[PDB]
DNA sequence: TGCAAATGTACTAGCT
DNA sequence: AAGCTAGTACATTTGC
């Protein structure tokens, strides 16, 4: 029914940077590329990213964005 | 020379029965008072150090309880 | 309390 | 019109 972001499963708003994603992942990805962050995972570089757990691990969120194909060109 | 028994930061005193940093003092008070329906994105054994304690409320609250924090 | 960083929404710019 | 996304400003969250 409702389009699903391929990063967090929140409702997708469009195809952003090459990948159907939600509003919060679009801006999260651009800020992650062009910004400095000490994103450090606390598990095994392998976390679950869903609508809640996405805030838990930005390191694994960024990782799953890239594995989904996001790119700024 | 005083380490937090939850995250290992500069403990600021004995809070809710446990030597703990300021940040863990406040986090446990918030967690214990309201819902703590937190969720872990890993395997319920996330590393909870000064850097990564922000990452997993669920594992942090679990560690608070393991260390003995309570409202005595 | 304050200050600030991170995150998320809603909106505008600009294209076709 | 219609439909799209990238950007941006604002608000909210979260944390010292
Ligand atoms: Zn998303
Ligand atoms: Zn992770
Ligand atoms: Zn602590
Ligand atoms: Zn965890």
């Amino acid at each position: 029914h409702m389009k699903l972001c391929l990063v967090c499963s929140d409702e997708a708003s469009g195809c952003h940077y090459g990948v159907l994603t939600c509003g919060s992942c679009k801006v999260f990805f651009k800020r992650a590329v062009e910004g400095q962050h000490n994103y450090l995972c606390a598990g095994r570089n392998d976390c679950i990213i869903d609508k809640i757990r996405r805030k838990n691990c930005p390191a694994c969120r960024y990782r799953k964005c890239l594995q989904a194909g996001m790119n700024l060109e």
